[PDB]
DNA sequence: CATCTG
DNA sequence: CAGATG
């Protein structure tokens, strides 16, 4: 947890770079399981040779961590925090749309900065033209001040459509957070569920409702069950306007909104210790449902949730406010 | 995983 | 349809 912690990072800082300029999926795999032991490591790695002891640990990494352990640095990492090319595609990545490989697509068309970008707007595509075009308010992060604004909104119009609406905000704005970088919206409805054949209506209207006070701004991807868009808390009294902020919102069946709701809300550590507490109970859990396990080996069943309640219950443990559902 | 592009 | 992004 920082006895080992340079040699993770590097190992880390490397298996990107693999991935990312390189298309080393394997090398990059690499780079990736082997920080993830030395993580583990209840030791003070002071060797490549017993770092190598390892599984996961190579000959060449353990190379790499004789050099970095042998001085402060790695030629390799050095080199590649230089060279443009590379910092290219991890700029470029950064506008919303673009992933690697159109961050290499572009680079190789010597497209490598905002600017470039603007210039050439008619090569991107929708999502990646909103992404550029509020490259900055993106990466703003959202105070919960206006996470309350936000879902105080979300909420009444969802409300109005219709009163059978269940909407929830999941996150970590659920789980307390201060600031948060999205909004997300796990939405489901009586009407519709694991069985009940679809119903888009159920999800399109109310994006419909939310474009009509003009809360939703642009819509990034739009399918039946889950809406990718952009959204506005409107600008009061004109001197100061809002950034626009990224949003989600997502159709669930009614028969598994709790476990999806709890799920959604993390923390991943709080899941994954749920998780494995299930297990003991004799259960199973996932982002869609909890199932009682069968000794056989495995086993099904969906045991049935009316709330966030059930669920524990099922395994039979303390209520968690969701501000507790840290770790 | 669900959506988009081409 | 494969392949990309979030
Ligand atoms: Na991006
Ligand atoms: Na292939
Ligand atoms: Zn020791």
């Amino acid at each position: 947890e920082t006895l080992n912690g340079g040699i993770t990072d590097m190992l880390t800082e490397l298996a990107n770079f693999e991935k990312n300029v390189s298309q080393a999926i394997h090398k990059y795999n690499a780079y990736r399981k082997a920080a993830s032991v030395i993580a583990k490591y209840p030791h003070k790695i002071k060797s490549g040779a017993e770092a190598k002891k390892l599984p996961g640990v190579g000959t060449k990494i353990a190379e790499k961590i004789d050099e970095f352990l042998a001085t402060g640095k790695l030629r390799k990492l050095e080199k590649i925090r230089q060279d443009d090319t590379s910092s290219s595609i991890n700029f470029l990545t950064r506008v919303s749309g673009i992933g690697p490989s159109a961050a290499r697509k572009f680079v190789d068309e010597g497209i490598k900065t905002l600017e470039d970008l603007r210039k050439n707007e008619d090569k991107l595509n929708h999502h990646q033209r909103i992404g550029l075009k509020y490259f900055g308010d993106f990466e703003k992060r959202i105070p919960r001040e206006e996470m309350l604004q936000m879902q105080d909104i979300v909420l009444n119009e969802v409300k109005k459509v219709d009163s059978e609406y269940i909407a929830t905000v999941c996150g970590s704005f659920r789980r307390g957070a201060e600031s948060s970088g999205d909004m997300d919206v796990l939405l489901t409805h009586p009407s519709f569920t694991s069985e009940s054949t679809k119903q888009p209506k159920l999800l399109h209207q109310v994006v419909e409702q939310l474009q009509k006070v003009h809360f939703i701004t642009d819509t990034l991807s739009k399918g039946e069950t889950k809406f990718m868009g952009v959204c506005q808390l409107p600008s009061k009294n004109d001197e100061k306007e809002y950034p626009h902020r990224r949003i989600d919102i997502r159709l669930i069946p009614k028969d598994q909104y709790y476990c999806g709701v709890l799920y959604f809300t993390g923390s991943d550590i709080f899941n994954k210790n749920m998780r494995a507490h299930a297990l003991e109970k004799g259960f199973t859990i996932n982002e869609y449902t909890i199932r009682p396990l069968g000794v056989t080996g495995v086993a099904g069943e969906p045991l049935p949730v009316d709330s966030e309640k059930d669920i524990f219950d099922y395994i039979q443990w303390k209520y968690r406010e969701p501000k507790d559902r840290s770790e």
